[PDB]
């Protein structure tokens, strides 16, 4: 959910367009994404699960498993594999909107409040 966002409808930040410069742009539209962290048997690992995929287990009504707990989950693959449940984290996304009318979405960690500090980075690719 939008519990806990930084960040409003309507609010006027700072991202990069596809162009290569930054520009200020409204925030139109607001989500959140919940993703597990589960590590796999063969030393691998994925960040990006679905709470839904998880079988020894009915997540989307009872919630995460306990941080450690060892799941049971259906891959991409449609098979069965066995992993260990590290944690759940919901971020939240935006959909902003340029002055040339134009939209993107972007994850929080690519924009910029008016009132944060701009790295040297980004004021030198800066538009007015
Ligand atoms: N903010």
């Amino acid at each position: 959910s939008m519990l806990g966002a930084d960040v409003s409808l309507g609010q006027v930040v700072i991202t990069k367009n596809r162009n290569g410069l930054y520009y200020r742009c409204r925030v139109i539209g607001a989500a959140s994404q919940t993703c597990y962290e589960v590590n796999f048997d063969d030393g691998s690992y994925s960040d990006n699960l679905y709470p839904e995929s998880i079988t020894s287990r009915d997540c989307v009504q009872l919630g995460p498993p306990s941080e450690g707990e060892l799941v049971e989950l259906r891959w991409t693959d449609g098979n069965l594999y066995k992993a260990k449940f590290i944690s759940s984290v919901t971020s939240h996304i935006y959909q902003v909107e340029f002055e040339d009318g134009s939209q993107l979405t972007v994850k929080r960690g690519d924009i910029f409040t008016l009132e944060e500090e701009l790295p040297k980075r980004v004021r030198s690719r800066l538009s007015l």
